[PDB]
């Protein structure tokens, strides 16, 4: 019968296959769970989940970066979302058209507005001594900033906020008093986007992103309404929650760790580096890719789904020594909280400006604050949560 199946017949070379059984791993898990499962099961840079359709999970910084940077091997095809699912020359064309609206210089141009927004909002609840940080401050703050950058009329903020919240709460028990719910939130967004395209088509506006797309060409022809609506939908879906939840996880840490709060308070020059360290620490996205050939990443088969969890890349101890430590003075922080390769976040400079500015204005008006029940170990904030801060 068989012997030494470990060894290639005839030549006898030892198989270099990744060493592990599949696990029944749920991709909808928290970063701490990704890291625990990875620690127990990763073999040669990956582990495999048999759950559902099944998928590979890469587990090293080097491997995850390499996959992000090799679109031919790790495809973004899924279903058409501009620009997330576009590749190659056409994707670069979309990014070229979009670039001017999201440059570092434009983020700086918008920072006085962002700052006025934060200061206005925080000043309005400083007398209360408490706030639900994300529901009442961070989410409408971030959405207001997004609407300013993309050109959605600010009179529509309450509407778009209600859609956003209905999406976040889509797995909660239904609330029959709500005008938007799990089933209607996305169609409501699509209808809003269609109305917005019609508004700007009837009356184009200088410096308005939607109005500019009417003159855009891609692949040598005018942009279609379908692609225009897709793009606007993606900007809404992409441009709020990750920023909000990075803001909330960072402020929750400072509320619980007086030494780090005092550093942030007394040392303005460290604040940009602190934002980058929190971006590393609180990363939780797991972008997926489709393996286009056998042996992708050395483990995947053609047609396999491969996840690239930032919670693993940004905690790789070969790159980030003592990775669980929040260290504002961390000497080497090449984190990929915004991804890497061609699809690297369009909004990274804007998100950085929003987070830093909000925390700056927060500490000007609320220098000292805490969590209300300090007998609870503060959880990682994601999905539906309520971050109460008191002062
Ligand atoms: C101003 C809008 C905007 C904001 C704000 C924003 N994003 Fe993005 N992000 C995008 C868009 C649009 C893309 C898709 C880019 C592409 O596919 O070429 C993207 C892509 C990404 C990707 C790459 C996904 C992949 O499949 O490769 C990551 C990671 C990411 N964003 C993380 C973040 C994080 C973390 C934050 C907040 C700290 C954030 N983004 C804030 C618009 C935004």
């Amino acid at each position: 019968g068989g012997m030494q199946a470990d060894k290639c017949p005839v030549t006898g070379a030892t198989a270099t296959t990744a060493r592990g059984d599949s696990v029944e791993f749920d991709f909808f898990a928290a970063p701490q769970a990704y890291r625990r499962v990875a620690a127990e099961h990763r073999a040669d840079g990956a582990f495999h989940s048999s759950r559902g359709d099944s998928f590979w999970v890469l587990s090293t910084y080097e491997g995850i970066c390499a996959a992000f940077r090799d679109e031919d091997t790790f495809s973004v095809s899924r279903e058409r979302w501009i620009p997330l699912t576009i590749q190659g020359r056409t994707h670069n064309e979309w990014r070229r058209r979009l670039a001017a609206w999201f440059t570092p210089q434009r983020a700086r141009d918008l920072t006085p507005a962002i700052r006025a927004n934060a200061r206005r909002r925080i000043s309005a609840f400083v007398d209360r001594g408490e706030v639900s940080f994300s529901d009442e401050f961070a989410r409408p703050y971030v959405l207001e900033n997004l609407m300013l950058a993309v050109g959605w009329p600010l009179a529509d903020l309450d509407h778009l906020l209600a859609i956003n919240v209905a999406m976040i709460r889509s797995r909660e028990a239904p609330d029959p008093r709500q005008a938007f719910n799990a089933e209607t939130a996305f169609p409501a967004l699509q209808e809003y986007v269609r109305r917005h395209v019609a508004r700007r088509r009837a009356e184009p506006v200088e410096g308005d992103l939607t109005s500019a797309t009417f003159d855009w060409e891609i692949d040598g022809t005018p942009v279609s309404d379908a692609d225009r609506e897709s793009l606007l939908t993606v900007l809404f879906l992409a441009g709020v929650d990750s920023t909000v939840n990075h803001m909330a996880n960072g402020i929750q840490h400072l509320a619980h760790h007086p030494g780090d709060r005092h550093r942030f308070l007394r040392d303005p020059e460290v604040r940009p580096a602190a934002v980058e360290e929190f971006l590393r620490v609180n990363s939780c996205m797991y972008p997926g890719r489709l393996a286009t050939r056998e042996g992708a990443g050395g483990v995947a088969s053609q047609g396999d789904t491969v996840l690239l969890p930032l919670a693993l890349a940004n905690y790789d101890p070969a790159v980030f020594p003592e990775p669980e430590r929040v260290d504002f003075d961390r000497e080497q922080n090449p984190h990929i909280a915004f991804g890497t390769g061609h699809h690297q976040c369009l909004g990274a400079a804007y998100a950085r400006a929003q987070i830093l500015t909000a925390w700056e204005e927060w500490h000007e008006l609320i220098p000292d604050y805490r969590l209300p029940d300090p007998t609870v170990e503060p959880p990682f904030l994601r999905n539906v949560y309520d971050l109460r801060i008191v002062w």
